[PDB]
């Protein structure tokens, strides 16, 4: 299946893959089915999909997982599951624990299994605010040996506290533990780089740290235009990235509450918003820089 090997992303044939890919909102737009398909043919060779454990949102079923699953094999997409209720624990009120979210990806295991070329399980989004953030790294630990306990075999991925962003760098510090922490040493990290990546050196000094070490990391989720708090530097994001072939994963296909970070306008492929026309089309972006993974052999 999907593994780590030399702090790098492997299929099961050992050829190296690099994520090029959106999220889409899956959990709250059950309806736009076609954003897959629309994602792939835009050049994207990964979706991360939002799902709901049911802890805040209403739970995504294993009917409805082994659909999205399938729905992205179909696509020749690599697909990344997240659980979205854990966002900003300890901050946001409304959210849940990385147990809970583990128990929910037990459940999905029948699934979940015999997928393992195709699915990366990312055990919670932005798991933790900005109130304590030390507090982030137990409960990470104890989620990753539980699903390892359990018996999943796939690839994880684990997101930062600091609504994913590290900005206390816990993260970057402790994550030589959360990487020993699995038997198998198939576990990715992700960074979200929003506006506290704004300029740089606080990117490429970030990702290097994580290369350095020999700690696989992606880019899972990005940002580019401004907000209240600053300008992400989403051309160093893409150009480091593709620098030190890391992946990455932009924020969103479409159906913000804030439209600002629509890739697509209204669902429609065809309308990309400046921010798409940037990620889809623009240097180093998915058009130009990525692959399709090998798994599905070549097409025609
Ligand atoms: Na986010
Ligand atoms: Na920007």
């Amino acid at each position: 299946g999907l593994h780590v090997q030399g702090g790098r992303l492997l299929e099961g044939n050992g050829n190296d893959f690099v994520m090029r890919g959106v999220n889409h909102a899956h959990t709250w737009y059950p309806g736009q089915t076609r954003s897959l398909a629309d994602i792939k043919a835009l050049g994207a060779n990964t979706v991360r999909v939002v799902l709901s454990d049911g802890h805040r949102w209403t739970r995504n079923g294993p009917a409805d997982v082994a659909a999205v699953i399938d729905r992205c094999k179909a696509n020749r997409l690599i697909c990344v599951l997240e659980v979205h209720d854990t966002t900003g624990y300890g901050e946001e009120p409304a959210a849940g624990t990385l147990d809970h979210a583990a128990d929910y990806w037990i459940s999905l295991m029948d699934v979940l299994a015999g997928q393992e070329d195709y699915v990366i399980v990312n055990i919670g989004n932005e798991p933790w605010g900005n109130t304590d953030p030390a507090g982030w790294t137990a409960p990470t630990i104890a989620a990753v040996k539980k699903l390892r306990a359990a018996g999943l075999a796939h690839t994880l991925m684990i997101d930062a506290p600091n609504w994913g962003q590290d900005w206390q760098g816990v993260m970057r510090a402790d994550a030589r533990s959360v990487y020993e922490a699995d038997p198998t040493g198939n576990l990715l990290f992700s960074i979200h780089m929003y506006s506290v990546f704004d300029t740089a050196a606080e990117i490429d000094d970030y990702l290097e740290a994580f290369v350095d070490a020999g700690l696989p990391l992606v880019i899972g989720e990005f940002g580019g235009p401004p907000d209240q708090w600053g300008d992400p530097d989403e051309d160093t994001m893409l150009a480091a990235a593709e620098r030190l072939r890391l992946g990455y994963l932009a924020w969103s296909w479409s159906g913000n509450t804030d439209p600002v970070l629509d890739l697509a306008i209204g669902f429609d492929p065809d309308r990309l918003s400046g921010w798409g026309q940037r990620v889809f089309h623009g240097v180093h972006g998915i058009g130009e820089t990525s692959r399709e993974a090998t798994v599905f052999g070549k097409l025609a």
